[PDB]
């Protein structure tokens, strides 16, 4: 961390730096089939019609 | 020259001409990368994030 290069004063070891807890986000698919098709509510397990 | 032609007799030596004290140049370049992306300020040698 503070190494590479540590010369000539304080060398110390490694973890000697502030870290950031913030996240970021890359790519995504845009959702085009999960919200485009009509919902049919039903109270059973199978629905039948002629 | 300055010694030719003597008008009519009396003439002066070389380096008798007044000039302009200022500095200038015809062109510079084009420059754009230094004012494009944001700056990220950082006190430490390095920074980590998840």
């Amino acid at each position: 961390a503070v190494n590479q290069s540590s010369s000539v004063e304080v060398s110390s070891e490694s973890y000697e730096t502030i870290f950031s807890q913030r996240i970021i986000r890359d790519l995504q698919k845009e959702l085009v089939v999960g919200a485009l098709f009509e919902e049919l509510p039903m109270s059973s397990k199978i629905l039948t019609m002629l």
